[PDB]
């Protein structure tokens, strides 16, 4: 369970950050080419453009921020299977870096990528580098507020208590487990104190229900998902 020798090559190293899935401490150290997460148990090597989608919100409590990383395939713990890596920050933990690389290779291969040195948000900063050499557009909050201005409303998925985002052009929920429904795959949803949400997909692949919306989010969700000239119900 040491987790290993310093990650001298990387490019640049967020150590010790709390993934919520998996769960544990990873380093995250940032190669030209890959992604080593290390951890006491388990490690794994990803590839950028395994990374298939970044998702950056903040948490529902006021106090973490949120990255997601839809990757494919997906990342193997034993039996269970993670298509989605969600990693937690302090929302004003900070990072200073000047990235590892020479001169001359920042200038002819990452000047579009990257910057030299960074200062923000570590949030941010990870965020900005993954961007820059996965090339993926990351997501974030887009038009929906609740009402009490909140970027995702309490539920359940089956047993386990969630928050459920509905982003620009997805429903997203996490944790257990974590979920991204493009509004591309909805069929219609049906809607039912609490409500529920039956997000119906297209050409009957079932439904996944979203269960015990407080009744005090039913008209906004509704009119934001009209906005979206999905159905409802």
């Amino acid at each position: 369970a040491d987790i290993g020798e310093v990650a001298g090559d990387a490019i640049v190293s967020f150590q010790d950050v709390f993934f919520t899935t998996p769960r544990g401490r990873y380093d995250i150290d940032i190669y030209k080419n890959s992604i080593r997460l290390r951890g006491k148990t388990y490690e794994y090597k990803l590839q950028h453009r395994q990374i298939q989608r970044i998702v950056s919100l903040p948490k529902a409590d006021d106090i973490h921020h949120l990255l997601v990383l839809a990757i494919e395939p997906p990342l193997r713990q034993g039996q269970t299977t993670y298509p989605f890596l969600v990693l937690q920050f302090q929302k004003d933990e900070e990072t200073e870096v000047q990235l590892n690389l020479e001169d001359e290779d920042y200038e002819e291969n990452y000047k579009d990528k990257l910057k030299k040195q960074y200062d923000a948000k570590t949030h941010i900063v990870l965020s900005h580098v993954l961007k820059g050499l996965t090339d993926r557009r990351v997501i974030v909050p887009g038009e929906y507020k609740s009402k009490y201005d909140q970027c995702a409303v309490s539920c359940s998925f089956k047993a386990n208590e969630g928050y459920l985002y509905p982003l620009d052009n997805a429903f997203f929920f996490l944790t257990k487990p974590t979920l991204y429904i493009p509004f591309s795959d909805v069929s219609m949803v049906n809607i039912s104190r609490t409500f529920d949400l039956e997000v119906v997909l297209r050409s009957n692949r079932g439904s996944t229900t979203f269960a015990n919306i407080s009744k005090e989010e039913q008209q906004l969700l509704e009119q934001f998902l009209k906005s979206k000239n999905l159905r409802v119900k």
